[PDB]
């Protein structure tokens, strides 16, 4: 038996990374169902057969998945802003976050085309980028001076996906592997070589979850005096007291606002 | 107006003063005489029979013979250790796993086994310690595996009744657990107690002998009752049973090994 994570799916032969040996394995004789699709991205336990082959005994329950593409088992969701064509938005990203964390994904912030974008621009960029790092989320500001593969492989360990708006330079990293969804090696993990559904969408989310994907209304949401409190018009309010003394950011709470009334409608 | 003689929990030692929990409610208890002549040596977690006296103080009648006890911090009478590990920074190790077992075992105490840090854990990491996991409950252990999302109150709230002692290495996730709550000192939860220690060390080398060890190894413990040789330490010794199950994938490999290294170490 060997276990690794499914790299490439064809014609329901799903090919298995096994510390960087490919093996083309099928499923087990028994197998058609609701719960029988593999995707890339799965964990799976197999039977090694003839020598690079095998039949699949169990696929693990995915921790995290995508629809578009059908990605399983992502680790890090890389939010894609260019910081200008378009201007960097807080308002996008803060909803970018939101449904990351709505899928249950880790995510950390790119932003791209510094080279095109004003300096005193640049240093507002750091300044609101800070504010996420103040949140809990590893940010990178880049552009054409910075090595890309270098970027790719100094992530965090495991699968990388890239999510974003068309035009922020996506595929400008996807193309350091690249040339439906199949996943390339870096040192200490994998890349999609398609972005997560480029503009993610949220699939089902209620008005009450949102605040759990504001991780400093989450946070400081945990003393507010009301059980579920929203923080919107409840008496006795930690996040509209941590937002009086400046510890969460006036954006911050306004896109989460805006956010609540559009779920509501 | 209650009852003359009651029972109950010591929950702080403070310079002399016992306070003793009897269903929620707090007395502040010593001996009946002058703090010099040493009467009782009580500990946090022993239950003892006091006389109430001046509402709501008392003097200590009786200590109950201790069901088990940790000198270091010193606290009697635990039902069960967590034993906390996280899953990276440090890496999980079966290795230190195995060894804090033994010594839980060691001192009578049930344990359970608590990873943390899944948030912060690669998800093929994660698989590859729920295989583990799986591997310490058919020995019979409970386990789980939480990260920040997790919520703690309620993991420490639904664990099993009576006093729960977290034991793990320094920067694991423990002080975190215990925020719910606040020498040593329990806290209050529904359905008992909870206390805080800063793991084991020197209590291998401490009060074990090399035969004990295969003691607390549950699944040796049950295998080594078949081994033809008397006292079998499953080393060389022929008609092993421990060997033979090991053989048919009964025992994990791992846990022979960490059983053998732990068994050369306490031959010296
Ligand atoms: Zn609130
Ligand atoms: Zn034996």
């Amino acid at each position: 038996m060997k276990t690794g994570r499914i790299v490439k799916s064809i014609s329901g032969v799903y090919q298995v990374d096994v510390n960087g040996e490919r093996f083309n394995t099928k499923p087990r004789g028994l197998f058609r169902k609701k719960k029988f699709s593999p995707v890339v991205g799965d964990i799976v336990e197999f039977e090694v057969q003839n020598i690079n082959e095998g039949y699949i005994h169990q696929v693990f329950e995915r921790e995290n998945e995508l629809k578009r593409p059908p990605v399983s088992n992502i680790d890090t969701l890389v939010i894609v802003m260019s910081a200008v064509e378009p201007n960097f938005s807080t308002q996008l990203l803060d909803r970018f976050l939101v449904i990351a964390h709505s899928y249950q994904l880790n995510a950390r912030i790119l932003v791209t085309k510094k080279d095109k974008t004003p300096i005193e621009k640049q240093f507002e960029i750091n300044e609101l980028l800070k504010i996420y790092e103040n949140i809990g989320y590893e940010t990178e500001f880049i552009g054409n001076d910075d090595d890309r593969k270098k970027i790719v492989e100094a992530w965090p360990a495991g699968l990388i996906v890239l999510s974003g708006q068309s035009g922020v330079g996506k595929s400008t990293f996807l193309n350091h592997y690249r040339p439906h969804v199949e996943l390339f090696e870096r040192q200490n993990g994998y890349i999609a070589d398609t972005p997560g559904f480029s503009a993610l969408d949220f699939d089902h989310i209620d008005k009450d979850e949102i605040k759990d994907y504001f991780l400093e209304l989450n946070r400081y949401g945990e003393t507010c005096k009301f059980r579920n409190c929203n923080h919107i018009k409840e008496p006795n309010c930690n996040v509209k007291h941590q937002l009086e003394i400046g510890n969460i950011a006036q954006f911050r709470y306004d896109h989460y606002l805006q956010l609540f009334n559009e779920i509501s409608n």
